[PDB]
DNA sequence: TATAACTTCGTATACGTATGTATATACGAAATTAT
DNA sequence: ATAAATTCGTATAATGTTACGTATACGAAGTTAT
DNA sequence: TATAACTTCGTATACGTATGTATATACGAAATTAT
DNA sequence: ATAAATTCGTATAATGTTACGTATACGAAGTTAT
C-alpha cells in the first residue's frame, strides 16, 4: 500500500482546496508537534504507532495542554491517516483508553474553559467619552470600530471585509449595512445591520477624516500610520489582529495594562462587543430567542454562556424560593 | 463479483416500485450525461472510475450547474454502484475531497441555494378579490386551489392527489382534507388538514360548478376545457405542470410577463404558498412547533431558512442604545 | 450448525417465560401461516429462502393484508431467525426491496389506518337515559361499566383486573379506584382515576344489585347468566372479548346492528370511551398534556388521532385567515 | 486470542483512570459474588460461560435481588469481557433471554424501582425555621447545604466538589456556584448554579462562622468536630457519606428514629433535594425545559417519573362530568 | 476518656448519556514599512 | 335451544426500549481531635 | 380550425427523513355452561 | 528608533454537518375536446 498512501496524499494535496487555508495550517502545526517530539524521543512519525500516540498525549496534558487541545491533536492525526489509508491511532484500545483517562482527570483536576471579558454599554459609554472628543485620526476610528461592534454584534473578520458601498442610508438619520455572515449554500446572502442614532455620527466623523468615501470599494476600517494619515484600500482590509488590538489598547488605556500572569483573558478581544452586547439585551430583558438572531447565534447554550451569570437568567428554584 | 452485479441490478429492477418514479427518472438521467461525458472521453462508463467521476464533477462545476445538481449526479452513481454491490465512488478520496472543494469554490463564489418566490396572505387576498368574481369555472378552480394551498402548505403533488372522498367536515363546518401519504414511515394515519371558513367556501363553490362529487373516488382537482367544462376523473389527476400554471398565471395575470432573464423563481412556483405560509406565521408569533404541525415539517432548518429576514432588524439594539 | 440452532431454539423455549404468553401467540400465527404457505407451494418452511420470504410477502400483499401487517409477519420470521443463529430475511436485497415496493404501493393505492368509533357524552347521557330505569341487572352492570370507562379512560383490560377492594371513598359523595396502569421497573405503581356523582351512583347500584361485596377479593365487574343473577369471582376477570361486547351491544341497542361489508370499525370498542373522552377533553379546551395523563397516555400523536378533526384543533393557519 | 487477553486487560488497567472509580468499585465487587458462586459450583470464573451466567443470573433473582442490580452483575460481567476482547455473556441467546425473562417475572410480580423520600420546599421552610436559630456550626452547615441542595438540586458529590473560589456573586447580590464536571462531554464551561438571597445568606453564615474563605481553594464544606471548630481542607473533601447523613439526621430530628422494617429511602438521602425540587417546579408550573434546566437534565424520563402523582385527580372528567 | 463527627468500605440499587471535525478567534511574537 | 361468555386465530393499532457506565443508599467497622 | 388547457418529457435544483419489536386491542367464530 | 500593522504559530472557543432518496422548476414538444 506504500503505493496507495503516496496517491492518497496526491489526492490530498491535489484537492488541498477542500478545506480552509487556516485549517490545514492547524493540520501543519499538529505534524510539526508530533514529528518534533518523534524525533526527540526516537519514534516513527508516519505511520503512527498506538504507543506512541499514547505517549504523545499523555506529554501534551502535562505540557498543561487543555482536552480541547489535546482532542484537536488527536484529530488532525486521525484524519491524517484515515484519508492516508491507513489505520487511525484513536482505532486503538491504547489511545482511545488514554484520551477517556486525560479528559477525566484533567475535568476532575478543576479545568474551566476560557470566558472573555465583556464590553457592555457601561464601557463603551466611559470610552465614548474619552474618545469622543479627540482629534486624532485612531482614535475617531477606534470609536467608530467600538460602535459598529457593539451594535451589530457583527464577527471581527466580517467588519474587516466590510466596504464603504456595503454601508447604506435609511430609516432616518440612521445608518444601514449588510454584510455576508454564512456561506454553504443554505445561508442568508445577507443580512443588515442597522447602526444607531448615536453610532451613525460616529461612523460619519471617521469616513469624513479617513476619506475612505473616495471609492465605494475601500473597506470601511483601513490603516492609520503614526503620522495620523489613514490608507483607504479596497484591496487589502484591517488583519483581524488589528482589530482586536484595538480592544486591548482601548482596555489598556482604561484599566492599566494586562497583568504578569499569561492567564489568558484579561483584556477585551475580537468578540467582547458580542458577549457585552448580548448580557446588555438580556438585563434589558429580552428573548434568548431574539438575542439568537441580533448576533447570528442558533446554539441557545452559547448565548447562555455569556448571559447565565446575568441575574435574571437566574433561573426556577430562585424565582419560587423567592416567594 | 462479477456476475453477482448482474443478478443485484436484476433485483433492483424487479422491485424497481420500492423506488419513486423521480428517482427513476433522476437515476437514467444522470447515467446520460455521466455516460455521454464518458464517452467523449472513451472512457468506461460502469463500473465508474473515480479518477473519472471527479473528471465529470469538475466539468458539471464548470458548466456552471449548481452545487446541489452535481451533488444529484454523485448521488445516483453512488447508488447505481451501491445498489450493485460495487464500491461508490464517494468511496474515494479524489470524489469525496472534489466534492468538498466544489462546495467550497462556488460558496465562496457567492453561489447559494434559491427559495421559491414566496405566496403570502397578503397575495392570496388579493388573487382572490380578483377572482371570487369570476364565474368562470378554470377562475373557481384556480382560486379554491391557491386557498388550500395557501391554508394547507400542501405540495402540489399531495394536492393533486387529494380525491373527492378524502374531504369532510368538522363541527364547525369546515372541510377537512386528509392526506393519505406520509413519508415519516410507520402509520402516522396522516394529517387532516383543516381549511377556514372562507376558504372552504371556495372549495365549495368550485365543487359545485365541477361536479367531480360525482364520484367520492374522483380527485378533488381536474382538468377544464376551452368551454369552461371540467372533466373529473378517478383515474389521472391534475399533472403537477398544470398546478405549478397555476401559480405561474395568476403571478402573470397581476405582475404580468416576466423578464426573459431566464432566472428562476421570477413567479409563483408549486412551493410559494408553503415558503409563503412560514413566513407569516413566523411573522405573527406562531411557536415554531405548530409552524412544524402546519407545514409537516419535522425538523426546524427549512422552517427558518424561510423566514431569516424579517425582523432582523428594527429597534433591538438599537432601541437600546438609544434611550 | 444443525446443533447450535438446535440448542437455541432449546433457549428460547427455556425462557419462553421471557415472553408474553400473547405475543407467543403471534408467532405461532406466523409460523403457522408461512408453513402452510410453504407446504402448498413447495418451499423449505425453515431456514427461510429470501426469494421464498418474497413471494410470500408479495402473497400477503393480494390477501388484502395492510402493510402494518405484513412488516409484522416478517419481523416474527427476521427474530425467528436471527435467535435461532440463522441469517434473517430481511438480510436480503430481495425481500429489503420487496417490503419497500409493498409499503410504497400500499400506501399510494390508499390505505388508510384503522380509526376507532367515539363514545362521548352525548352517547353515554342518551345511553344513561335508556338503560337508567331498567331494572335488570344486565343493564345495571353495562351502564356502570360504561361509566368507569368514559370517567376514567381506563383500558379494557384495567377494568377487568379490578377488585372491590381496589376500589375506596373520599373527597365527597365520590368514589376512589386505584389499579396498575404500567410494569417495568419505571412505571407508577398505581394511579387513582376518581368517579365523579354522576357515575359513582351507578356502579354503587351494580354493586347492590350484583353482590360483588361480598368479598373485597371478588372483581368489581363479574359473570351475569340469563337468569339475571351475577356470578361474583376473585379468581375469574371478566374477559376483555366480552368488555367490548358490552360496547357493541349498546352501539346495537341504538344505532341498529353493523353492516354487511366487514369493513371493521362500524361500532363501538374496548378503547371507544378513550377516544370520546379525549375528544370531550379537547372540545371543552384542556391542555393536550393535561388530556395525556388522564388517558395515562404519554404519545402526544395517539392523543392527536383522535382530537385532530375536532375543530378546535384546527391548526395556526385557519387562526390566522379566520381574522 | 489467547495472550492478546492479558495485554487487554493490562492496557485496561494501565489507563485505569479512564474509568470512575465507581465503576472499578463495582467491578471487582460483582467478580467476588460471580467468582464466590462458581467457586460454589466448582466452575471456571473467567472466562464465562453463557449458561453458567444463566444460572447466576437466576440464583440472584432467587436471592431476592432487584433487577435493576442483576443487571449491574450482568453489565460487569459484560464489560470485563468486551474490554478483554472476548465476546461477552449477553452475546448469549441464554443469557440475553433470561434476563428479559427475570425482568418481566419480577416486574409482574410488582417490583418496581424506588426513589429517594421527596424534601420539597415545606421541609426546607421547615428545617430552617428551626435551625436558623442555632448558632451551633454544625448547624450553621447544615442549612446551608440543604439549602443549597434544594435550590440548585446538585447531587452530593458534586456539591462536596465546591471550592470556595468556585462561588461567586451576582448584580443582585446573590452567589452562584459554578459547577465543574459535567457528564455531557465536550466543552460545556459548566452550570452557573445561582441561589436565592435567603439560601445565599446560609451560605454567607457558613462560610463566616467555618473561616473556610481562608483558602479559595478549600472545599465550601468540610468538617465540624465535637467542639463546633471547623476544619477546613484544599485537598481532602466532606465524604458524601456525610451529606447523606445530614439528610437523615435532619429527618431523624423532626420525625424520629425510622423502623427497624430495614426499608430503604425511609429518611431523606442525598437525593431527596433534588426528586423533591423538581416536583415543587412541576406542581407550579414552571415548563419542563426549565425543570430541565434546572436539575441538569438533558432527557424527559426521570424528570416526569419524580412527579406522576400530583395533579392526577382532582376535576379533569369529574368537573366535565357533573356540569 | 469515653465520644461526637467522620472516613472507609462493600454490597444493593438508582441515575444517565449517547459526536468528531472543519473553521474562526486568541494572542504573544517575529517581520515589515513608513515616519 | 340459547343467552352470556370464554377461548381461539389473527388482522392491526399503540407502546416501548439497548449499551456502558457512573453515582447514590446505608449498615458496620476503623479514625481522631477533643 | 386554429386553439385553449393540458399532458409528457428531460435536464436543473430544492426539499427531507433518519426504528424494529414486544404487547394489547379487534373481532368474527368455534367451544362451553347453565338456564 | 518606533508607531501601527501584518504575518506566524498554535492554544482553544464556536460552528456545523452525512447518506439516500424524493419532489419541485420550467421551457418545449405532443394531445385533444372543442
Amino acid at each position: 500500500t506504500s503505493d496507495e498512501v503516496r496517491k492518497n496524499l496526491m489526492d490530498m494535496f491535489r484537492d488541498r482546496q477542500a478545506f480552509s487555508e487556516h485549517t490545514w495550517k492547524m493540520l501543519l502545526s499538529v505534524c510539526r508537534s508530533w514529528a518534533a517530539w518523534c524525533k526527540l524521543n526516537n519514534r516513527k512519525w508516519f505511520p503512527a504507532e498506538p504507543e506512541d500516540v499514547r505517549d504523545y498525549l499523555l506529554y501534551l496534558q502535562a505540557r498543561g495542554l487543555a482536552v480541547k487541545t489535546i482532542q484537536q491533536h488527536l484529530g488532525q492525526l486521525n484524519m491524517l491517516h484515515r484519508r492516508s489509508g491507513l489505520p487511525r491511532p484513536s482505532d486503538s484500545n491504547a489511545v482511545s483508553l488514554v484520551m477517556r483517562r486525560i479528559r477525566k482527570e484533567n475535568v476532575d483536576a478543576g479545568e474551566r474553559a476560557k470566558q472573555a471579558l465583556a464590553f457592555e454599554r457601561t464601557d463603551f459609554d466611559q470610552v465614548r467619552s474619552l474618545m469622543e472628543n479627540s482629534d486624532r485620526c485612531q482614535d475617531i476610528r477606534n470609536l467608530a470600530f467600538l460602535g459598529i461592534a457593539y451594535n451589530t454584534l457583527l464577527k471581527i473578520a466580517e467588519i474587516a471585509r466590510i466596504r464603504v458601498k456595503d454601508i447604506s442610508r435609511t430609516d432616518g438619520g440612521r445608518m444601514l449595512i449588510h454584510i455576508g455572515r454564512t456561506k454553504t449554500l443554505v445561508s442568508t446572502a445577507g443580512v443588515e445591520k442597522a447602526l444607531s442614532l448615536g453610532v451613525t455620527k460616529l461612523v460619519e466623523r471617521w469616513i469624513s477624516v479617513s476619506g475612505v468615501a473616495d471609492d465605494p470599494n475601500n473597506y470601511l476600517f483601513c490603516r492609520v500610520r503614526k503620522n495620523g494619515v489613514a490608507a483607504p484600500s479596497a484591496t487589502s482590509q484591517l488583519s483581524t489582529r488589528a482589530l482586536e488590538g484595538i480592544f486591548e489598547a482601548t482596555h489598556r488605556l482604561i484599566y492599566g495594562a494586562k497583568d504578569d500572569s499569561g492567564q489568558r483573558y484579561l483584556a477585551w478581544s475580537g468578540h467582547s462587543a458580542r458577549v457585552g452586547a448580548a448580557r446588555d439585551m438580556a438585563r434589558a430583558g429580552v428573548s434568548i430567542p431574539e438575542i439568537m438572531q441580533a448576533g447570528g447565534w442558533t446554539n441557545v447554550n452559547i448565548v447562555m454562556n455569556y448571559i447565565r451569570n446575568l441575574d435574571s437568567e437566574t433561573g426556577a428554584m430562585v424565582r419560587l424560593l423567592e416567594d
